[PDB]
C-alpha cells in the first residue's frame, strides 16, 4: 500500500486566531535572525532571480532593514560588481533608519551560488559578501552537502544559507553539515512548475512547520521561500516558525527590479520568470524546464510594496497580542478552514471599483 | 509543531436538517434580544458603515422591528444630529406595527464609538441613544476593555455592545468587563480584507458557535456581524446561537442608505466600502486606534453593489427566508429554533447542488442572485 | 457546541466500484416498485411541474414503462381532464414496456396539496392510479393529517407523500400509512430552498438515511431532484431508492408543456420552480423558493429516456447486477475528491461534437 | 451505505523529496511491460484510432516504449499495421539507441483485441505481434476471463495484457486466469465519460495502488492507463507501483498520430476522440456512448513530447534519490494535499507570456 505520511497544508488552508492584545501594530518589533550570526531589522528577503534582485533591489531591501540576494545567472565578475555596488552604497541615516548594515556601516548583501562553484565563492568572499546562498532545486543532496562542507572548511566564518528543502530529514542533514540557515520551499513559487513537472513537493505551511521543528534543535533559522501572495502569508509563515521570508513575484514589478517597464494594452508590466524557465537557462538540472516565463503588473517602488507587506505583518502581531517575532511564534494558534471559509475571507459579493494598495 | 486548535466552518459548509413541524412560517415569532435589556421585534441590525446606516436607514430598520447603528465616520455634532433625527421620527402605527420603540414610544437607535471616545459617548447619551456600539477591528484588547469599564463606571445603565471578537476567550473577557452584548466577526465581511492582509480570522459559523457558548454563561447575547449573503445565512447564524445579525452589503444598495444612485452601463448601483478602506479612512473624522510611515495599510476595499430598492423590500425577503427556515425546523420562536437546530456538514458538491444548477436563469428572483 | 449530526454526501461525492460481472447491460432487468402496490417497468418518473408533466409527457412516460405525475398548478377540472387524457390514451409492439393498470390503461399520477380533499375526490373518480401528496415540507402535521384522511376515505388509493430528507420523517409518513415516500429537500436544479432557508440534506445521504428507515415498513423511496446525468440515476437507485423523479432533464422535450422558442440561434423551453414567482402567481409579497429559467431543447422524451436508461444498464453491467434489487445488494461506493470528480468528467480536451448523454 | 474507501487521484498527492546522490540524467528508467517483456522507458501509446497506428507505434518502440495498434479496423488492416512495425528495422542504431526490440532486432508492437476475437488473435500472432491487449470497458467480466483462458490454451507463450480494471478483486481474477499484465483505469481518460454516464469508477491513484498490491502477489506488472495530464502524473503513477503508463491525449496531437492537421482560428489541431464515442463506434457495450469527440492542440513530434515526459520522470527520481524504477517505488513517500495546495503547485499570480514545452494551463 502507498505510504501517505501526512495531509499537508499551505497558506490558504489556515488562519491565525486573534488573541488578547495590549500592543499596537505600530509598537511591535519585527527584527529577526537571517542566519545564526546575521540579524535583520525586518523579515523580508528579495529572491535570487534575474528578474527580481540585482544591486539596486538589494540596496533598497537592505536600506529598509531586510536583504537582497544577488542572483547567479551572470558571470563571476558581474556578480562581484553587483555585490560591490551594494557594499559601497553607504541624509540617508535619517531617511533609512532601519538599514541593515555590517560592522563597518555597509549595507548587508547576499549572493547566490551553485554546487561546486568554489571559484565564485572565493570572488564573492573577496568582494565582502555577507552571506552566500547555496541554491539548488534539491538541497537535500550529496552535491549540496559536499559543497557546504568544502565552503566551511575554507571559510569557517562565512555565513551560509542552503536550500531548497521541504522535510525534517533535509533540515537535519544540512544543519549537521554546518549551515547557518536552511531555505524551505519545493514547488510553491508563483512561476514554479516543479510539482507539476516532477510530481514532487510539500505544501508550504507544512514544509515550514516540519523544517522549523528540526532546525530549531540546531539553533538554525528557517527562510520560508516562495508562494507568498499577500502580507497575510508572511504573517502565517513567520507565525509557524520561519525566521524570514523570501519573496519573488511581489517584488518583480517594482522600479528597482532588473528589466525595463513595458506597456501591454494600456497597462504597464515587468517580466518575471522562473530561474528554471527556458529563457532563464539560455548541477541537478533539449532542456526540460521547471518554471515559466511571464509578466507581473508594475507596482511602483520596492519601498511602497514593503510598507504594505510589513504593515500587514504588524496588524497580524497586534491581532495576536505579540510584542515581537519570537512572542508571535509562542502565541500563534491556527485554525484550519475550508474553501467556503477562504471564499468568505476574500472580498465577496461586492464589485471592487478602487484598487487597494495591499489587495488585488 | 504548529498548534491547530480546530477545523472551522462557515455558512456554506453547513445546512439545517428539517424536523417535524406543526407551525407555519407565517405564525412563528421572530422577536429576540439585542442586549441584556433591549429586545428587537425582528433580528436584523444594519451595519455601522458610512455607506449603510445614517438616520434614514436607522429609522426604517427600527420601524420594521430591528435596529440601525449610526456609523462614527463623522464628527460628534453630526452623529448627535443623526441619533436625534431617529429619536424624533415619531397612520404610521397601522403601517409599521412592529416598530422597535423605547419606553416613550420613540424609535430605538444605536451609534458606533471607538476606543477612548468618551466625549462622543457623553453627547450620544445626552441625545438619547439607546445603545452604544464600541467597535474595534480587535475587540479582545486592553483598549476596548478599558473603555468598557470607563463607560459602565460613568453610565451604569447605558447598554453597551462591544466587538468585534471571534473566540471564547474574547467573549469571556468582554462579558467579565460587563458588556451587554458581544459582536462576533473577524474577517467575514463582504468588503473585508483583514483575513488576507493580516492572516487572522475565524470562519463565521464556528466563531458564533464558540462565542455563544461562552457568552451564554453570562446571559449575554451574541450579534453575528458580517458574511451574510442570503436569507439562509441569517437562519444558520441564529440557529447556531446568535441572538441577532448585523448586515452590511445586502442593505447598501437600498434607497435609504447614504450616497446617491448612479448608472454604470444601463444598470443602477450604489457605492459600498469597508470602513477600513482607504476612501473611508482618508476622511478626517476617522479617528483610529488599533489601525492607527505615512501611507495607510487598509483592511477593506471600495466597491459598488446593485440597487435593490427599499430596505423594506429587502428585509421582507430576508425575514421570509428566516420564517421558512423555522417552519422547516418546526420552531415556534427563536429560542425554540436554537434548541431544535441540527446541522449537517456538506461538501463543495453538496453546495453546488444547493444553489441553482444546470438551468439558465431568465427572470430575477427577489431573494436569490 | 453546535450539533452537526453527520457529514452529508451527494451524487458528485461518490462513485460505484466495478464488480465481477456475468451479465450484459442489454439483458439486465430494470423493473421496480413505485409504491407498495404499483410496479414500474423502468425506474423514471417525470416531475409534477407545470413545465414538465401534463398529459402528453405522462402518456410517453407510461408508454416507456415509467410514470408521469400531472402537476397541481391548475384547477380541479383541468387536472381531471389531464388524468382522463392519459387514462383514455389506450402501438403495443411499438411500446412493449408500457406501464398499464389492470384494464390495460396507461398508469398516471397526479399531485395534490395539504387539505385538498375535493381535488382527491375528483382525481379518484377520474381513475388516477396514485396520488402524490406534495409539500415543501412533508414532515409536517398538515401532511400527516392529510395522509390519514385520504386513507380513511380511500383505503386502497396508493399514496406518495413528500418531500422529506430524514429517517424521522420517513418513519412518521410510513407510520401514517403512505405507500411511498419522496425524498429531496433542496437538490432540484431550479430550487433555492437551501439558500433561502438554510435547510436541506445532500441528496445521496438523504436517500440512504430514508431508505434504511422506509425499508423497515416495506415502503419504496422516490429519489426526487438533483439528477444531472444518467450516472446519478444509477447512484440513486444503487444507494437504495426504488425510483427517480426528474425535472430539468425532461423539461426540454417535445412533450413537456410549453412552446419551443429560439434565443440567439439556439432553441429552448422554459423550466421554472413550482415555488418561483411565475409559477405561484400551505407551508409557503411572495418569498419564492425557486427560479424561472430555460433549458436547451433536447428532442423527444423517448430519446432522453433511452440515453438515461442506457447509462443505468451500463452501470448495472459494471456492477454485475441482473436487476435492481441485486444492484442494491452488490453496490459498493468510494468517496472521491474534487480532483477525482475533475478526472471523472471530460478534461484537457476541447469537445467538438455534442454527445447525446453528456454536456 | 457501503463506502469502501476515500479514493484519491493524481492531483490529490505529491511525492516528498528524499536524500539524493543520483542525477536525473543518470537514473535508469527501464521497466517491465509484462512478466516476459521489458521496456527501456515506461510509456505506451493508447490503443485509440486517433493515437496509435504503425507510425506512432514505430516511434514509441524506437524511443524504448510501445505502441498498441487499435482494433477499430478489420483484421487485414490491423495485420498490415503490425507487420509495418515489425518490418521497420545502421545510422538508426546511433539515432535510436534505446529502441525496444525483440529477439530478432525488430521493433516491438502491441495490438488490441476484444472479447471472443480469436480469428483476430490468430492473424496477429501469425504477423508476429509481441503482445496482445485484450481491451474491454469492464475487464472484470466472464467474457474477458474466458477469452484469456482460450488465448492461453491456444498460444501459451503469447504475452497477454488484459483490462481495464480498478479493484484488487479484478486484478486477482485476471492474474489467476494467467494474464501477463493487468491494465488499470475505469473512467480517468481525458475523453472518457464512463464515470458520468454510469456512475462507476475509481480515482486513478487509489485504483493503481489497490491493483498493484494484488498483482504483485502474482509477479504481474500493472499498466496505469488514462488520466495522465503532466509528466509529474507519470512519476506519481510509477512511484505508487505501476510498471508502465498508457497515454492517449498527450500523444494525439503529434505528427505520428493518425489524422491530419487542421487549422481552427489561426491555431493547429488534431482530432482526438474516445473509442466509446459515437463517431468511433459508427461485447459489453441508438447507441449510448461512453466518450466524446474532440480536438487537441498540435504539439509536434512524438519524440519531443516523450523527451519532456521522460525528463519530468527523471527529475522526479532525482528528487527522491532513486537510481531506478524499483528503487523509486521502494523510496516513494506521498503527502495528501488540498485544493489550495494544488493551486500553489501550479503557476499562480503570474500571467504566462511564453509557452513552456512541458506545461500548459
Ligand atoms: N523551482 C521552483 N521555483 C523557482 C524557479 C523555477 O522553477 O524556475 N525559479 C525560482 N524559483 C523559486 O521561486 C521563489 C519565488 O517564489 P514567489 O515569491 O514568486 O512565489 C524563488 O525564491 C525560488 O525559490
Ligand atoms: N474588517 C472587516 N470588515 C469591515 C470593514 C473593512 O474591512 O474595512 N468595514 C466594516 N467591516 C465589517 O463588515 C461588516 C459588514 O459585512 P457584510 O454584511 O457586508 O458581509 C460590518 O458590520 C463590519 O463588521
Ligand atoms: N423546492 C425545491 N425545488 C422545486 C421547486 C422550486 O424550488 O420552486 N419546484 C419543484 N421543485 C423540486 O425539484 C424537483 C426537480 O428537480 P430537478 O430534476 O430539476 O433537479 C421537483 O420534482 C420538485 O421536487
Ligand atoms: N472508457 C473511458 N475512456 C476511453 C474511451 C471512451 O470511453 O470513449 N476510449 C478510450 N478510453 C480510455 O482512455 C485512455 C486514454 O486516456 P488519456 O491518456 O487521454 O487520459 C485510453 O487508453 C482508454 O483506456
Ligand atoms: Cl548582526
Ligand atoms: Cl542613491
Ligand atoms: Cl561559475
Ligand atoms: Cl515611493
Ligand atoms: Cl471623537
Ligand atoms: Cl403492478
Ligand atoms: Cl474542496
Ligand atoms: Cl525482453
Ligand atoms: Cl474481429
Ligand atoms: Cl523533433
Ligand atoms: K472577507
Ligand atoms: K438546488
Ligand atoms: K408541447
Ligand atoms: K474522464
Ligand atoms: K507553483
Amino acid at each position: 500500500a502507498m505510504k501517505i505520511v501526512k495531509r499537508a497544508l499551505t497558506f490558504e488552508d489556515v488562519l491565525l486566531r486573534p488573541g488578547y492584545s495590549e500592543v499596537l501594530p505600530k509598537e511591535v518589533k519585527i527584527h529577526t535572525k537571517l542566519t545564526k550570526n546575521i540579524t535583520l531589522n525586518m523579515p523580508l528577503i528579495s529572491a535570487a532571480m534575474d528578474t527580481v534582485t540585482e544591486h539596486r533591489a538589494a540596496i533598497m531591501m537592505a536600506r529598509l532593514g531586510g536583504l537582497g540576494v544577488i542572483h547567479k545567472n551572470m558571470d563571476i565578475a558581474s556578480q562581484v560588481r553587483e555585490v560591490k555596488r551594494v557594499k559601497k552604497s553607504e541624509k540617508k541615516r535619517k531617511e533609512y533608519p532601519d538599514a541593515n548594515k555590517d560592522n563597518f556601516g555597509r549595507l548587508r548583501v547576499g549572493a547566490a551560488i551553485g554546487v561546486g562553484q568554489m571559484d565564485r565563492v572565493d570572488a564573492l568572499v573577496e568582494a565582502g559578501v555577507d552571506v552566500v546562498v547555496l541554491d539548488s532545486a534539491h538541497g537535500h543532496s550529496k552535491g549540496i552537502i559536499d559543497t557546504v562542507k568544502a565552503i566551511k572548511a575554507k571559510y569557517p566564518n562565512l555565513d551560509l544559507i542552503a536550500g531548497n528543502i521541504a522535510t525534517a530529514a533535509a533540515a537535519k542533514a544540512l544543519c549537521e553539515a554546518g549551515v547557518d540557515a536552511v531555505k524551505v520551499g519545493i514547488g510553491p513559487g508563483s512561476i514554479c512548475t516543479t510539482r507539476i513537472v516532477s510530481g514532487v513537493g510539500v505544501p508550504q505551511i507544512s514544509a515550514i512547520d516540519e523544517c522549523v521543528e528540526e532546525a530549531n534543535k540546531f539553533g538554525v533559522p528557517v527562510i520560508a521561500d516562495g508562494g507568498i501572495k499577500y502580507s497575510g502569508d508572511i504573517a502565517k509563515a513567520l507565525a509557524v516558525g520561519a525566521s524570514s521570508v523570501m519573496i519573488g513575484s511581489l517584488l518583480a514589478g517594482t522600479d528597482e527590479s532588473p528589466g525595463e517597464l513595458f506597456t501591454y494594452q494600456g497597462r504597464q508590466y515587468k517580466s518575471y520568470r522562473g530561474m528554471g524557465s527556458l529563457g532563464a537557462m539560455q548541477y541537478f538540472q533539449k532542456l526540460v524546464p521547471e518554471g515559466i516565463e511571464g509578466r507581473v503588473p508594475y507596482v511602483g517602488s520596492i519601498r511602497s510594496v514593503v510598507h504594505q507587506l510589513l504593515g500587514g505583518l504588524r496588524s497580524s502581531m497586534g491581532y495576536v497580542g505579540a510584542k515581537d517575532i519570537e512572542d508571535f511564534q509562542k502565541r500563534a494558534e491556527f485554525v484550519e478552514i475550508t474553501t467556503a471559509g477562504l471564499k468568505e475571507s476574500h472580498v465577496h459579493d461586492v464589485t471592487i471599483t478602487h484598487e487597494a494598495p495591499n489587495y488585488k
